[PDB]
RNA sequence: AAUCUA
């Protein structure tokens, strides 16, 4: 049991009494809560080529949660917030696994007790931390999660449920050792830039006490790791072969402006095609999947030093700049607010549609209409089709990288929400194609939708997503240079160092997202990054503005409409019907909805004028 | 972009905005309503030996404006309105595939924007041509889709919403180029032959002028088709070598007029493996699959050449002839309606069960799994258990084929079902034994269980398949001869052309569900099966007739009852409980439903009178 | 057709009128309730090297057939109940058919009429019985089953369903040729062990009369039974070689005390590692499922014969021993009751919640009626996290297991849960660690949670597990002498033959789950399991004791609170809202639930007395 | 998905 002092906060760490066949596990406690995470790792390594990491974080019970009725509506059970929370444990410890480490791994929180003052997500980061370092399992280095809020201007550590309701940012730090950075996940009220960048040094000072604390708790205990019988990464030999073969052809494919994202690909397979042959010959005992990755990390290294020697990048770039970027509004007619923004090969279709504000918030279940709870009755849905990368996919059911990319795009848009909107707002934004950042294509996007559909925001929400390339020698593992890249290529994210997501208005940053996948990066990095980004997302918004620069004077005509029908005492029951039937009858036929507000008043909710056409003539002709 | 006029309506088409990372992609518009289909094919064969075609529409109800009504705010599962358009459109370009195109494809429908007026249904047809056609996918000549109903008397291509709610026939066709039709799918009120007859040749000229707006517009923006890697089809010189094995001994097992559907497939399946050792010898170099589809072709071939040479079928049936039929009533004394109807070796079982009128109006608002009404309270589940075909099979939902059945079956008893029935229709349709169309048994059997129950249908309702054997050109492709079958089995819709399913009653059509394998048939083929399915109807009702004529003066004694119960104002709360809940746990236990229709006056609906019983003694107990 | 007589019931069985196409078919009914069960086995062997038999039992309509469910099936899928009948039927069948029986086996379960009176599950059982009976399954003899209630002190053979809801007992004994017992599944009201153990005799008796009808159909029928292509049990003379390489060496692992699950498990495997690759080159031409199984053939065997000749466990203990056993209560301050209970190497975190009467309801008509209302207001729910056995799998969804030991567990504390309490109970038992019989210390956690948290139940409820090693005769197939052990582990449940799930009180048997892995036990084995299994709950109920022996005198401080807010007429349009808007709101910013009493009266229920003070506020500024 | 050192 070791103890860390967090400023006013208490931070306990257990071990040894809880699932002790688990090959790591740790209790995690703050004031009353408690969680338990474990992880457990196959010694036998599994058939798929990668990093198999599974993190589930589940609710025991909301109030009560109880069970899911059935076993197909229990697979649904997993809510939107349980994924969002498995999501950051995900890309808090990810990072600091070992290269080749295919071997299936599951990282699981249950939360003992919950007290409704301390919040279980950040002690569930800190708990797969502990978890893994007191297991067998080789995972480099403890991290340790803290919560930073500013709360009537000061900063606050881990705050309470009390406070992060009245808190104007809420950042998430995972820390390595020796002050890095391994997550970040923000979502600020419009905060400045140099506000935002002071509690991201006060957040890394604090997991860096925590990590001391793990280190204690792991010597006093006499960890051993386990030896994996393999780890699978590349031999040097093969690897040094690969590039001899194909430098040239890569470094000159790479150094075409011509390609568009296809055409890349393209030329890059017809490369790889060519070298997997040669290589098969060259060494016949070599395991397959040997060759695909040595051809990868090739690839990888030649595409990362022509930026890193020349300042450029594979479509013509240089660091700074932006990929071209078009904006279109109401293209159609009956969508109460539309938008098409472009931007490079990236493509989102944005669609803002109103509704009533009980039939956006309000289930009729009590039970399952907790946390399904809109503040601004305001909610962003975010679809992926499987064609916008002409692939093909199943349909059903959101992922959870939608899941995640629509609460990003949301967090951006929150804080320009209107309060007291007579309508609940859903924003519907759909990647019909996919070459870089759509998450916060969906924010500009979804932007201009919004003033488009009339609802007067505070100010116009740009995200943009930036990359990095580092050259880092091996004998010492530190980052000697390194380039930032304004709004990165999917290319550019997958042979890169981090994803670093972040948007916001021209006066204040209002989401952030950083996918770090070196094992840490320096403070410094991170703050050039914000600043570099603050360049670009103004220059976006002032391609925006021209499109359209403020909402519109009012909502378009066809649109939703709320007015009251006054229904008398002796007609309500036959206006209702038995056990309102008649209601729920004029419900399905017509969109119409009818909500009793007072003993002899109804409102009702019409989603178009045409429809109160069918809904006014139903109550007329009832009515006799 | 290409306007197409047909009649008052108005259709465009347009490519190259949206989506062009697809393969393909179009959008296609009427009025104010858009729908966006895209194709994709992926390049490398499928491991699967038949060609894996996925056809998805999903309505998006953004464009309505009322998307969401779950707790979750977005939509849960495929509506079964949803499954039926990806099966009409499905069966619309399936067809049109070359053989052998064992390649994994998807076709998605997104609704852009709807407007209440014009059907997205319809376009999402027409837009998966387009699609097809646009794309490098190797798909033959474009498919026009049009919906022809009658108002009046008056035969109108593509109605909006507001005629189709005023139509006596619902028929969509997709035609193929040179005025063959591919897809027919229609649900009429009772109409003549002639009336139905008229209506599709109308709706073939209209999809010829679709036709030629979209070949403009693949001739207006230049496609290339794809070259596949492989057209998986047996080689021409392995068929002939399998003739030479096995025609002397399928031919006898096919003319063998003693066989029953076991005894014939396992007759087939001796000379199947005796077969395919003597084809491996002979051509060891050969794919296995060509080895088993080889004998597949040589079977088909040698089985429909008996019935176009000698005009006799492999039972002993002649090309009119039907099964025998057996029909049996009064299953059992608990059940409402029951109805055993067998036709050959095909015995389906139907029960009809009287639900509350407040079960029927289940819409996505209140419940977030099932979604709409049915116009009258009338509904039929299809269920095909695996035990119907001596198969292992998963019983869990996810079955797009018992959804369509039913949707057929119950569109066939539709238009005689009685209005303002007091109580909810529920016919269960079960297949305990399958040898040919089950769905069609279903509608015989679900006329006489409903008869059976009491419930005043207008009259009886009989279904049948016809089936087709063709001859056609092996070079032109023209059909040259051909044969209609009545009553076809199992063997004959597997080996046959198309399985074209049509119910009505003994005056009138009311159901109709063409499934043709072939790439377009004459208009002079659907003509002659109709008239042909006319007259096989008549002796089905003569023989149905006998068991049951009429529907039987008064339900069974056991059915359900409706009845107030009238309870004070001070007993109001303690009988209706905190919140209701002493009625939901009476209503859950007891199975009644409780409804209130005054301020003094409940409704209980009990499905027995055993149950009102206990009904009763539960609220006088609390009255006191 | 073949009726046979139980007392006043009657059954009626009938066959080749419906689904003649499947492999067996069958009409089992009883009153105007008619079951019909089909059988289909696959003539090609599955590669999953196990008897893939899978049980599926439909219902059309819920609440004794009185709401149709069928057309909700699509998006809802199969009920609670749905699974324990499906489970109960497989447990009735599956040891009867014979080894290495490897082929695709589905059974199906179709009510084509429910009466209301004579229910379905216990005819479905024998429906399965006369279809595999009738088809050319290979299959062992036929099996009658039958439920036994126990009304005014007289013993109740198919009892109806209005019996049932005032019996003390519900038994249903699935019964073999030669009065063997196959399945026993019993819940009781804390009846006495005689009683008990007499209503088993009687029902094992009705089976035979079943079976002596089943017998006769067959033979009118003439059933001829097919020939499998290959059964799958391992060669004699690959097991005899196998017993000679690891004969000696895995009876010191076995005879080792100091082994805990891990390490004997892995003392095991490195046996195994070397003897199978011994084995491949011995029989290079032997399937290699068949090396595999020879080794656990000979590991069973030199397993069982160190209980029967020495009269040991592997543990060190004897027959009649326990586990070492730990109890503590009262761990986390915010839980409303909680409890660890450690036996031996399983541990099992149990937790108890407290929550709104209403909460019982699902709000809709059809979907409360699926899932049903608890009698009591009380429901287990039972986790097995794939980390209590240092496995990885899909954590979502609660698997056939898991329901049916859920069930297991909440039979055997239903019995002394009180009745009229304010609030739901919630008892939530998740497997940390699992060693042996996790639902069994599932009880005795609930019940030391429930007493912890304050419930004033009637007794403490303890169970455990009966294994049994047999020495059958090799063609005989009698049963020459037997061993009971008592809290088995879990290397002794999978080499033994009979997990003898048992609990009750320490006066009373409270639940009962029978897992017979032979075909068929007699039934004065299971008189002493019964016996046996008494004893050891008598010293699990002392250690629990001391622990804690009596409910709290009231709950937690921090516990849930009811309270009442009167709203005037003029300000109940504002506190509700449009159309109940506001009460929703506050429901999901508070966790508070309200509820309309009459045109003055709202009950609220705060899960925590902090959330009644925030609520409160929130209902006097709203008015 | 069933069974499964649960």
């Amino acid at each position: 049991a070791v103890a860390v002092d967090l400023g006013n906060r208490k931070l306990e760490i257990s071990s040894g009494k809880l699932a002790r066949f688990a090959d790591g596990s740790a209790v995690v406690q703050s004031g009353d809560t408690a969680v338990m995470v474990t992880a457990v790792s196959k010694t036998k390594p599994s058939p798929s080529q990668f990093m198999p990491l599974v993190v589930d974080y589940r609710q025991k019970a909301a109030a009560a949660g109880r069970i899911p009725t059935n076993y197909l509506r229990r697979e649904i059970g997993t809510s939107d917030k349980e994924i969002l929370t498995s999501r950051i444990i995900d890309r808090s410890i990810r990072p600091l696994f070992p290269a080749g480490y295919f071997y299936d791994t599951q990282v699981l929180c249950n939360l003992l007790a919950v007290d409704g003052v301390n919040e279980p997500d950040v002690l569930a980061i800190n708990g797969a931390s502990v978890a893994l370092s007191l297991s067998d399992i080789p995972w480099n280095g403890p991290v340790g999660a803290v919560r930073i809020g500013i709360i009537d201007g000061e900063y606050v550590v881990n705050p309470t449920r009390k406070e992060m309701s009245s808190s104007t940012l809420n950042l998430v730090v995972a820390g390595a050792p020796k002050s890095q950075i391994v997550m970040l996940e923000a979502s600020a009220e419009n905060i400045l830039q140099q506000d935002f960048c002071h509690a991201i040094k006060v957040g890394v000072k604090y997991t860096q006490q925590i990590i001391q604390g793990i280190q204690q708790l792991v010597k006093e205990t006499g960890v051993t790791k386990r030896t994996p019988q393999k780890l699978f990464t590349p031999s040097p030999e093969i690897v040094k072969y690969t590039h001899k073969l194909a430098m040239e052809r890569l470094y000159a494919v790479f150094t075409d402006y011509e390609h568009d994202k296809v055409s890349r690909d393209e030329a890059v397979n017809k490369i790889r095609l060519d070298t997997e042959e040669q290589l098969k010959e060259k060494f016949p005992e070599a395991d397959p999947y040997e060759i695909i990755e040595s051809f990868n990390v090739v690839a990888k290294e030649v595409f990362r030093s022509i930026v890193l020697n020349e300042y450029k990048r594979c479509d013509g770039r240089d660091l700074t700049s932006l990929r071209n970027v078009s904006c279109e509004v109401d293209m159609f007619k009956t969508l109460h607010g539309s938008a098409l923004f472009q931007r490079g090969q990236t493509q989102v279709l944005c669609t803002v549609t109103f509704d009533s504000l009980e039939s956006g918030i309000k289930s009729d279940q009590v039970i399952t209409a907790i946390n399904g709870i809109k503040d601004k009755n305001f909610m962003l849905h975010y679809e992926f089709p499987p064609y916008a990368t002409n692939e093909i996919g199943k349909v059903t059911g959101l992922n959870r990288r939608e899941l995640g990319h629509g609460a990003l795009a949301e967090k951006a848009l929150y804080p320009v929400i209107p309060r007291d909107f007579p309508f609940t707002i859903r924003v519907t934004s759909e990647v019909l194609e996919s070459n870089g950042s759509s998450s916060m294509a969906s924010a500009c996007g979804g932007s201009l939708a919004l003033m488009d559909s009339g609802v007067p925001i505070s100010s116009a929400v740009a995200g943009v997503a930036i990359g990095l390339v580092t050259k880092t020698d091996p004998e010492k593992g530190e980052i000697e240079d390194y380039r930032l890249l304004t709004d990165i290529l999917g290319i550019e994210d997958y042979n890169g160092d981090m994803d670093f997501k972040i948007a916001g208005t021209n006066k204040g940053i209002t989401a952030l997202q950083a996918d770090i996948k070196l094992p840490g990066i320096p403070i410094k990095i991170v703050m050039e990054a914000i600043q570099q980004a603050s360049v670009a997302k103004k220059e976006i918004l002032q391609i925006m503005n021209k499109t359209i620069s403020k909402p519109r004077a009012s909502r378009k005509e066809n649109g939703p409409v709320v007015e009251t029908v006054q229904v008398p005492l002796s007609k309500r029951a036959k206006f209702v019907g038995p056990g309102g039937y008649n209601l729920k009858k004029l419900q399905a036929e017509t969109g119409v909805t009818i909500s009793q507000v007072d003993e002899e008043t109804f409102s009702v909710f019409a989603p178009t004028p045409s429809a109160m056409h069918e809904a006014r003539d139903f109550i007329t002709e009832i009515c006799k």
